[PDB]
């Protein structure tokens, strides 16, 4: 007996226990009579076509493969529950929040932001932390991190970022000019560039990381009240760090190491949990607070903006096939049931768009109908048909267009969505210049302690030594405007490897 | 009270009764509380993304279709059941034919060949007859036409053949010439031409007319001895052909008519049947038989080879959705349970790879999983994995690779293919000159009387007329090979045609 | 010497002459020595897989057929050139229109919109007429149909729309109460089902119908200024319509008529054109328009809003490969240069997200890539990368995110777009109950003479007649709201029909 | 100045000296006014759909990525030629080895076997070595390894294999219950395992290995005889391996390694050779080999079948995009021009099959219209037409079937493949048994010396420790059988991890 994510197929066979093996089938259900040689002329002539049991078997392997995510493509995934433990009834409405002790289905994908589907579970990076709930208002989608902010404040700029992130166009190779280059330029991202670095940049496995839905979204209550929330999800587990050493030994030894921590917790019984909590901003303090609370470079301070517990997120079940429920699981942030709406942060709008679309390419126009995303405690009812890979009933006979005379699905008038009045022109407005230093220094002196605050300093140098000269002025220019100490540590750390 | 076609919303709406209307929802489940209007800046200003419930639908608008059939695009569907009639145990072991009144459910498809998805029903052509047959042991796809032969016996030919049928690339209009040039120099053409151009070159609808599966396969039977076999099922309902000038006014009336006859006689309680016969021929039979038996351009005469009953097809339910169950409908010749193998026909042999090959195009890798297609009397299980749209469980956590030691899935030695020695090189053998008259003229002088004759020629020489003089020349010398008297007539019309 | 489009290979094989034959190749450009017949072990023998040639061919062959379009999939196309012919350049910037004389490469496809691919030219329908302008400010795409005006204002109907106007999802079959329904149900469908109804339902092929972008557009100048525009384009061939009866006779006799009349014109050197004029309104004027100037079921009164000619669309070059050039063509109205933008209509700005998404779709991700798609007369240079079947280079080495300080593709601040305010809440607005008749009735009693409301009352009631009762009713209420006569004419029609 | 490829972009800028940044545009040509910020309601309103700057952005960023290589996923590219230095033409008639000093341009890419796009390139794995030839008789592609051999001989068993080697279904994790499970019931696999175990298991970058095509191939002369030939390219930079130690280090380190060795290499002028040889064997000595020579798991001893130089390949140029280039380059086995013919491998035999099917996936039915896949010193005439994302003239208005009387493409008999008689019956048969232990014990005793032994038996005990013990047993009895040495080592080894 090894671990529990080692004997697998051991538990596998164990479960079978005396039952006689499955007969071998093509996809068509006709038997195999022999799969392990081909239909040859003779012991040592050529194959024939009519060996149509091989050609099925490798046409099928030959298109295995989908296209990984454009980003957070590396993930570990678990199934659970959310339980209601205190009433929010009064800030929304939605059925998941229904009543206290009302349990939901989950479904969860930790992952990774820029590494490929090889690449190793323990580098510096974002956490993704994205929790879909199966309520009877059909899904929600929460697709947070493990970070309440994000490096840039306007949507239209994520690709570059995300390139900048990942390979050069003709080497291939990871660039340190393209990253800084990036960030340097773009200083907005100094918050989360701060949270990068810091501790917190390697959480020791998926169970010791906070996640965050980050944007402010709007909550609507059953009187067509509305508030702005932000959600968060903190582990019960405690945060955990790894080491930069530990880090770098385990991308070696075990580049799968948050898969496998997660599966053998859960096969173990150590159910991994988390608290939920949401913050409550009313429309008119939104009016007052002294930046934009719709800029996912800033957090809500704890104190004018208390923690409200709300429930609980507990993971207690494996993927029996990780393919099926972990690789093809589809999250999108557009996904609200009545009572959560979208607010006005431009990078959740630009999200809106941007999952059903990357989905419809990835999975497949009917990726809603593969069964893990599926909104299997809502009935489906709609004018939608037809589409590659119809695999339901495509909703039978059904009249197909709306109105109609024949009594097919009508709208519910209650799901009406939250009105607001908007005062300015229609047009591209500058935020590049909003403030991008007050919450950083708040971080650095406040929230760091000397030890962190030092070893910050020395992962940033770490990373930007590599960037050209220019780069590196650039970006330590942006360091001295959060604090000067920031920057010049910064720059005393730079100058030994640039003697070196 | 019209039709039942024409009923069909008012009977849906008549079912649900009492029943009140589902509430419309997206496709991930949350309810819709207004899908008339989109929302904007005000009453005159523009659209705002977070319209997401207007994307969701239009996206999916935007999906909806895929690629038509390359052949047989144009096509009616229907399901019911084979019972099985008389003993053939001796003939094959196939477990569809096991004993007298086993019941196995079908899914059938007719098709005209050449014409796209909008194009009409009463249009001279052959028709495709598939039959899928849900068998214990797997699917089994007979993949039959209206005609017991065809225009070629080499299948690289076919695309050739397909495209002379089909638009010019350039004007994207039908060709005489096309169509003409490729005949006039492929004579092994010359039988299935003087079938198309004769009356049952267009059927009264699908239920008047025959099916063969064309080719010759092999029966194997319990004992491991195998005969050669043809495939025939005669319709119960008689052969009804529709005349020049009716067809010729129908295409324009009603483009539909092959589908809307088919559903209104199934809803009406007409349902169609078809008595199911094989030919048998021995193996030393194959090698004294004064053609190849194996030639798609030939039969086998009735006298010598009788028709054997086996049982009958009956359809007695329409699709309840036409895209879910006929669309997406895909058949497989290669799908054939123990007991029935291919024969060495040529013809055959291309079909082998052709039709999986095409279908993961059309629908996708994982085409087998849409509902239609299901082996869902069987039990598949197997060592394939993942694709796109993986719709299912994905086997699990059952081990992935054979051989294992781990109690997955076993081969079935019973169900080994039968074994045959072949004698010659490997390599291109040359069939262009195979007697491509003698069973044409059995055809002309015996088969046809005096008025049918005389409608051939006209029919012929109604098409061929549109061809250019040098094509029109070699087309006439290949009928007068048949017979002095079908190419006189032709010529005779020609000239007539050629004077105005 | 027959007409030019059945001439099309005849023409082409005299074209080469004196040269020999190419070399027959694999698509890896490997010579073939045998393409008619297949490699079998002996003569009799089964299939090889070493026939590469076979399966290289086959699987080719196997993936010919792309999604036809969702709507419009019927379709026709030319190129030729737009001129200049009068200055415009103090309401617009574009380039297309900078000076007069000036010439612009187009591209134009002619559509119906219902019928599907295999569908007849001649049965009423709107018909489409989109035309892309190759300019050096990008590709301007006009994608504009033969009427002014749409059956709809809300482009969350479209869907619905279409699939009321398209087979029954059950029977496969055209349904008249789909059809009425809808259209009964929307009144705001009355003006553009007066003009279907009407003769110009039927045009006489393509060349003898009117374009029109049917959208308000906007138009700014050098200077900033912004005016509201219709763009209509007029035949100078002159209106020419197909009687119901030659219609009928022709969707039998030639389902191609179009198609055919449109290359035999180009062949013979009888270009097509039509004079391109605007009607512009002004900020002002649009604020005081009796109805919204926004609303696509309404036009603009010749007499308060004259046409001001532009410049003229000639098409004297017919496509060489349909496939490549008619076919793979995509359209967005999206695609427009500095100097024409989008107006508020709603219906507009659906297409502006509707187009490149399902082009994503039926074509691929990288469809700008295609030659006819390419903006082949700008120098493309942005920071998207990769995506399948990427055809060009890439963009090379560049620096491959925005901003770099690396000297990559800049923005032009010219190029930006032209800002307003707009009030009010953002919101879904009910447009249902906006006024669905004045306009009508002026066609109805004004445009139209006495003969014209016979046939329009006579065509109409041939297609209602097949409608439930309850259904004709809902509908003549419409038309009599329209006027008393038009509603009282068809239900006399629909009595003596009903009475049958 | 850092590596050439660390100083990409800076190299990239200097080129471009003083030319003006290009204007950045839309996919569609139109140019940008401001990418930096999108459209929004005021300054903290809502996303507008009119902002297609935006979604025309980010719909491509959605759709960047395409399905990795089932098998092969990490690699590295360049670009050379293949040059002629000695005469084979007695051998073989292929144009490629026409002359003494004939050069042929080649692409190249290398990669490990089982790893993911993200995966280390310093791991023990097998490596990749394809090398496509542009010839004007079409591409040749030669899809070597870095080994002579594999672990498998029939090729039904190579999706199996690769289950193996990958991820365990349900858990996602690696398996080495799996991976050795698969290898001691299949020691056919003893021969490269011995392989893979040994020293260059793992290479010190691509440009320290050989390559092989591993099977045997077939050469045809002019005169019509043929051989049988294995290829070789041998290092002429030496062999050179990276110790277990340094590979983990590196892994960790530099995943990226062979690509950036590689590209650095070529960037500083070393341009990386190889020296081409072929071994022959006739077919009598084919009748007389002690094994079947056509067995992947064999060798032919050089002493009886030595080494004939032919030519050189040598890499100068460097991918300018690693997508365009590299990831999208499809090399197929099939891919033969006149002079090299496929053996009866039965492994090369299913390779004839597998690799243009998974390309028609990966890249898409067109893949061979890549620039990089276009057999761009050949000219491509044939009948195949359309498909998505035909980026050529699809061949014009050229006749589209074949034969034809108007001059399009002509067979060339002098291509004709080469006939052989095969004897047998046409069946499965069972190869599991032949010689599994002799080469290997060769291998062991005679080429390896006593510290590469003891380095082997090390390399071996550490991977087969996390097997269960029954796995282990039956492993070591493989072991033995080869060499009682041989096995007793590796038991020793695992006697001492598994009493920790
Ligand atoms: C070498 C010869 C042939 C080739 C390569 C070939 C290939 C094809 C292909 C690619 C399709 C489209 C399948 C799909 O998308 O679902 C098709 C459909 C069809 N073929 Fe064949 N075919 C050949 C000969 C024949 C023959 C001889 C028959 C009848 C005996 C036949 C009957 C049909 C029918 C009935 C369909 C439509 C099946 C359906 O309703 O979905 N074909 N063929």
């Amino acid at each position: 007996s090894r671990d529990p994510a080692s004997d697998q197929m051991q538990h596998w066979k164990e479960q079978r226990a005396a039952q006689k093996a499955d007969v071998l089938t093509t996809g068509a259900g006709n038997p195999v009579g022999d799969k392990l040689n081909v239909i040859t002329v003779g012991p040592r002539g050529p194959l024939l076509v009519q060996d149509v049991v091989f050609t099925d078997e490798m046409a099928h392997f030959d298109r295995e493969r989908i296209p990984e995510r454009v980003v957070h493509a590396k993930g570990a995934g678990a199934f659970g529950y959310f339980e209601v433990t205190h009433d929010i009834t009064k800030y929304s409405k939605a059925k998941v929040f229904e009543h206290i002790g009302k349990k939901t289905p989950i479904a969860v994908r930790f992952s990774t932001v820029a590494g490929e589907s090889g690449s190793a579970d323990t580098v510096r990076d974002p956490r993704g932390f994205a929790v879909k709930f199966y309520t009877e208002d059909g899904n929600w989608d929460l697709v947070g991190n493990n970070t309440p902010i994000f490096f840039i404040r306007d949507p239209i700029l994520f690709p570059s970022f995300i390139h900048s992130q990942k390979r050069n166009p003709q080497t291939h190779l990871k660039d340190p000019d393209m990253v800084w280059d990036f960030w340097s330029l773009r200083p907005e991202s100094l918050h989360q560039v701060s949270f990068l670095f810091s501790d917190r940049g390697i959480p020791d496995g998926h169970r010791h990381m906070n996640g965050y839905g980050s944007h402010t979204f709007k909550l609507v209550n059953a009187n067509g009240e509305a508030v702005y929330c932000k959600f968060h999800y903190k582990t019960d587990q405690g945060i955990k760090n790894l080491s930069v050493e530990d880090a770098a030994r385990l991308s070696q030894e075990d580049p799968d190491y948050g898969i496998r921590d997660l599966f053998n917790a859960i096969a173990t019984g150590k159910y991994p949990s988390w608290t939920f909590y949401i913050q409550v901003m009313t429309f008119n303090q939104a009016e007052t607070f002294p930046f934009n609370p719709f800029d996912l470079t800033k957090v809500w301070p704890h104190k004018d903006y208390p923690l409200i517990p709300v429930g609980k997120l507990v993971l207690n079940r494996n993927p029996v096939n990780y393919f099926a429920e972990v690789e093809q699981i589809a999250f999108d942030p557009s996904n609200m049931p009545p009572g959560i709406e979208a607010s006005p942060d431009k990078m959740l709008q630009g999200r809106l768009f941007a999952y059903p679309d990357t989905h419809r390419h990835r999975l497949g126009p009917n990726y809603l109908h593969i069964p893990v995303n599926c909104p299997y405690r809502a009935r489906v009812a709609n004018y939608q048909r037809d589409g590659p890979m119809c695999m339901q009933d495509n909703q039978g006979g059904a009249p197909n267009y709306y109105p109609n005379s024949f009594g097919a699905p009508e709208q519910q008038p209650s799901a009406l969505e939250h009105s607001i009045q908007y005062s300015g022109e229609v047009r591209r407005f500058n935020t590049a210049n909003d403030d991008n230093v007050t919450q950083v220094r708040a971080f650095y002196v406040n929230v760091l302690n000397e030890e962190q605050r030092k070893r910050l300093c020395e992962n940033i140098a770490g990373h930007l030594k590599d960037a050209q000269i220019f780069i590196q002025k650039k970006a330590v220019k942006n360091f001295t405007e959060v604090h000067p100490d920031y920057g010049s540590h910064i720059q005393a750390l730079l100058d030994k490897y640039n003697a070196e």
